[PDB]
């Protein structure tokens, strides 16, 4: 019903995106708006059509891999524990729910509401222990729109923007292409994102895999002479040189380090001390280190 | 290809379940045999079929729900990041993996093979930071038996016996029917797991609720006086009672909390002072505790 395959769920109130509770506490299966990066493996729902309504959908927990249903016949609060999806609506575990867009034509803000009671579901707050728990309240919007979610696409998570992106660094500076000792280097030395010399282009590959082309060049990111990476390769997707290939590790939307495959480092801005190798691209980091942070701008 | 849709790797060798990788290290996304509990939500994998090739398997993970492949054309190291399965045997990236039990008929126990190297993959260690990693190793069996693996259904650790069991508290008794009062109780007082009356039934439902019956009187557990847990119910899958069902919150194979629906409370072993009612099962914890915890044994 226009909802992520899978999915994750944040909440304005208050910045969190939602999660299973797994800590052997009352609230236990219970789903609290409580995890801070949408990298937390609690965090993941999957979303699963209705088989007999149309525009009404079943949610399970990816974890657990148990369907979204209320606690008990007395109570309000969701829990992803359900075996098994029910859609008689007149069942107190009726499992369907009701995507229902706060904005036309928007597809990331949304209200949940739960069919079988008709309320719709808040980042709700009782008292000392049931604090910001998923909970059908009522039939009311929301007044301080605790009813509201943002949706969130997980794979996307794991995609880059193909089209003329470019990297920025933690000085501040974009990566461009610069020439120093007769070698093609990238450099972490532009300040204008219209310098065509910053462009880059991600073709992500089936495999996972990444490799970079460098517009201005037109060649390839390639790990090379002293672990530099020189924009001088030919296609790896026909080649298969693991310098050329690159891994990503990511941190959050378009914020990334890249492992190179032929190293098997990250690749950060680094200043060797050889005259003019200042703030250049090279594999010299094992694991991520703050100059191993790019931040990926699109063009 | 007879293994779970769902699944968690225990390694033969040591102990530990596979898991992806997630920190900011170089080994970031492959695949460590470090988890210690199966609970632990990066330790999931789930089973494709192939389509062309009967008996082969394509494999991912839940978290990233990415395809198993290797590290790049130069490595044998296992990555949890193919975009998509790849079913081209000839090259590097081909996703598929052979199943070879160890044990004819016993689907527990197998060794991996990656088909495109033709090598087992094992719990491999190579010093330093790459320890206990998943390894296409060579096509020779490993006399350490790094090589196998243990198949855990993911499913199958929700689920409990059929048939009768009883519960061990932690005062080392079993659990039996007891008359306080007029009021037939359920006390940690027995050792003979052949007295009738320390037999019960659990009933799992579609909604995650588990309904629990006394075989020798015949009767659900029900919460009523003093919160106390009486065998007296009637079947609440017709009755829809509260307080005769209840949610678990489960630690480990068999040992499992019981929270009460009605009161929201865990059931643990409890002595409330009032002469006669010792060690009997009261919903007298609000998070779990270790009278809290039980263990089921099957009869
Ligand atoms: C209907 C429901 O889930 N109510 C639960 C809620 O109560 C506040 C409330 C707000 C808005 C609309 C309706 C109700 O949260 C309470 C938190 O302690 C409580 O869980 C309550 O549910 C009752 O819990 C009782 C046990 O503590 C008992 O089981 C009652 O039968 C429940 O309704
Ligand atoms: C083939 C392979 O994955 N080799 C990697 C392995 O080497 C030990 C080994 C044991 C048994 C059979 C073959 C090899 O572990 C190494 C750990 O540091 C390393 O990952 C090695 O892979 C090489 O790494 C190089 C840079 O680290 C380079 O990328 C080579 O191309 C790799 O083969």
């Amino acid at each position: 019903a226009g909802l992520p395959v899978i999915m994750c769920l944040k909440s304005n109130n208050h910045q969190k995106y939602l999660r299973y509770q797994s800590d052997n506490i009352q609230q236990y299966g219970l789903l609290q708006f409580s995890a801070d990066k949408i990298l937390d493996p609690l965090a993941q729902f999957e979303v699963e059509p209705s088989k007999t309504y149309d525009g009404l959908v079943h949610i399970k927990s990816r974890y657990t891999n148990k369907y979204l249903v209320r606690w008990s016949p007395n109570h309000y609060w969701i829990t992803a524990s359900a075996n098994e999806p029910d859609e008689n609506k007149s069942n107190w575990a009726c499992t369907l729910f009701k995507p229902l867009y706060v904005e036309e034509g928007n597809m990331k803000k949304v209200r949940l509401l739960h069919v079988q009671l008709g309320h719709y579901t808040q980042n709700y707050t009782v008292g000392g222990s049931f604090v910001s728990y998923l909970f059908a309240e009522s039939s009311q919007i929301d007044t301080g729109s605790k009813d509201v979610f943002h949706v969130i696409d997980w794979k996307s998570i794991f995609q880059f923007p193909k089209g003329y992106v470019t990297f920025k660094g933690n000085n501040g500076k974009y990566l461009g292409v610069i020439t120093i000792n007769q070698l093609p280097c990238l450099q972490f030395g532009y300040d204008n994102l219209n310098d065509p010399k910053v462009a880059h282009q991600m073709f992500v590959t089936s495999n996972g895999t990444i490799c970079i082309k460098s517009n201005y060049m037109n060649k390839f990111w390639r790990l090379s002479t002293d672990d530099w990476i020189l924009v001088d390769g030919n296609d790896p997707r026909e080649t298969n040189e693991a310098a050329a290939l690159f891994r990503s590790d990511v941190h959050d939307f378009n914020v990334i380090s890249l492992l190179n495959m032929q190293k098997t480092w990250f690749i950060k801005r680094f200043t060797s001390g050889k005259p003019g190798f200042i703030n250049c691209m090279n594999a010299a980091t094992q694991n991520v280190d703050e100059t191993a942070i790019l931040e990926i701008i699109e063009l």
